[PDB]
């Protein structure tokens, strides 16, 4: 490098990465215009505030509603603003649409947001705007994790019923670290929504180029591997004999549950990082406890981007599979005066030849992807 | 470039800026040791917390002091806790030590904090810290506008009389954008600082390498000529007949009164904004209105690191007492029904063969600096 040991640091890091499987002032005008044309809007009825120095949805909720205001959302608390969630059937994983309205006809709120939590199938945004409508609430979408399958157009706009949409540039829109919260003008039913947003509220090249490859047919390319990606893995999970929250996913992310399997997804995701597979515990509907998660949350899109393909995610699940038949073995060879969570994570901290053999051979896979 | 006319954007910007004056895990870890060193510090005396993701003084606030405890700074306001300010003394632009100290006894606040506004002159650190034990008060002092100035060593530290220290990265310190939170450790008079601020709180590659250079002697010689050149600056404006706020400088920035000129700093920074010259407007101590900038803040750095000498500094002086001339010229000569700030910012944006030929002056002489 340039002087430091530094150098070495991202040395090792970049090499780490590299044998891993990873499953998680006219500029400004410039940014805007690329914006709106990513996301196909008409700019006399879709107006845009992007922002790289930066929550997003924070100031959104302080612009448009007062503190007698309430709010709903996916599985949020009961700080500030009131706030009351609504929840997935609990037997099917599906956003339960009838209590949704009939809370929110009671309730009242000012703000309905969608798209806060892991939720691997489509929105129905129509069913959103009219249980918005009935109540005069706003319809806020967070679409940060699907942003670039929606720019891509291979899944439906939240922009045909949405009010305000709130997305980051840097997740699933591959820019740089920023966000940008666009809102509607004209007729409502007389949108005012430009100003309190606005008021409310080096890298902007960056993100002018990152808007600009949005667009481009390549970039739908790679949203549509993406997609069949995550369903290879649908796929596999349930041909290895795993339920699926939600049955399985319309989008780039898989929530596997464990509950059949008399294991949790912290166990999971520990055994999973000694043998180089980076993936996320989560939570599921049906867990007892919520300091223990009975899931794991699968993604697509890091390893797409290294040219990966079905082929490719249906072996992923098996490596997965191997990883909770082995954390299946040791804890239940584990002794019952040491049975909890800390004494599964000092057991595999200590190692083993099985670990050895799956960590070499994920590593050695992992390597004949490149990082593009 | 790679595509697009973001290209053009940059390239027209960096040459604006070419023909300008400018007067304006594992990582982590090596970051808290260099930034240690950096600043002299005994690591078992003084701990620090590093974000790159990024207010700093906020955080530190909510950390140590409860609803009902107060805080005291230079010309704060009378949001969430309560603070009473402290002044400079009118006639000689110095902190008023007295007053502070008698107002600090009454109050009683939780938290002293110093070098928040723009401020010239030395502050009395250990003046401070004695304030601030006589009341049972922490001692936070914000470096961030001369930071680079005290890890060169080239002014007095306030590490050895403060409790906390916050300074950004990327102003003085030359770094990347971020911010860094100094607190003590071992015995008060006891020290807990060191939980409460942790808990209250890609690119850590490059403040690694910046706190690294911001050690290095020849990091310290560019010091040397910030200062230096601020020193001419300060003595050029004396002898062209103007009074300074506090008299002069003991750092990187001068404030000008324009008082004794009959004219106020927006219109001057307009002007010099008209001749590729950047400064700030500024309040000074004795301006009859808030919205009205008696002054103008001049900062040597940047031409500094254009490898400017006091000669250039002194040559910078005259281009400036030139827009004073020019800018009491045209304001004169505005008619009386259409005096006001608007009617000046209108005229000046129009043009004239003497803004074309200083344009032109200091857009040539300014070229011939490179952006090291």
């Amino acid at each position: 490098e340039t002087d430091p040991e530094v150098n070495q640091i991202i040395k090792d890091e970049v090499d780490r990465q590299k044998h891993s499987i990873v499953l998680i002032d006219r500029m400004e005008i410039l940014c805007q215009q690329r914006a709106l044309k990513a996301f196909h809007l008409d700019g006399s009825r879709w107006g845009v505030n992007v922002q790289t120095l930066s929550p997003a949805n924070l100031q959104v909720y302080q612009a448009i509603m007062k503190p007698h205001d309430r709010l709903m959302g996916l599985d949020l608390p009961h700080t500030y603003f009131e706030t009351m969630p609504y929840r997935v059937d609990l037997e099917t994983g599906i956003i339960d649409y009838d209590m949704l309205e009939k809370t929110a006809v009671l309730y009242r709120p000012k703000v309905l947001v969608a798209g806060t939590s892991a939720y691997c199938r489509l929105i129905d945004y129509k069913r959103m705007r009219e249980i918005a409508d009935k109540v005069g609430a706003y319809l806020v979408v967070d679409m940060a994790h699907i942003s670039g399958l929606i720019a891509a157009g291979v899944i439906p706009s939240p922009f045909e019923y949405a009010d305000i949409v709130t997305t980051t540039t840097h997740k699933s829109l591959r820019g740089p670290r920023g966000a940008m919260i666009f809102f509607r003008k004209g007729v409502r039913s007389y949108y005012d929504l430009e100003n309190p947003i606005n008021f409310s509220v080096h890298t902007i090249a960056a993100l002018a180029t990152a808007l600009k490859q949005a667009a481009t047919p390549e970039f739908k390319q790679y949203q549509e591997q993406v997609l069949k990606n995550a369903k290879a893995l649908e796929n596999e999970f349930k041909r290895l004999g795993y339920k699926l929250v939600s049955d399985g996913t319309d989008s780039h992310m898989v929530l596997v549950s464990l509950k059949d399997k008399d294991i949790d997804g912290a166990r999971i995701e520990t055994v999973c990082e000694n043998i180089n597979i980076a993936l996320n515990k989560n939570s599921i509907p049906g867990d007892r406890s919520a300091l223990v998660p009975g899931g794991v949350r699968i993604g697509a899109p890091a390893m797409t981007t290294r040219g990966a393909s079905e082929e490719d995610f249906v072996k992923i699940a098996n490596y997965i599979d191997k990883s909770v038949q082995y954390a299946k073995k040791v804890q239940s060879e584990l002794p019952i005066e040491a049975n909890k969570l800390k004494d599964f994570k000092a057991k595999i901290a200590e190692g083993s030849d099985e670990i050895t053999q799956l960590k070499n051979e994920i590593s050695a896979w992992a390597g004949e992807f490149p990082l593009s």
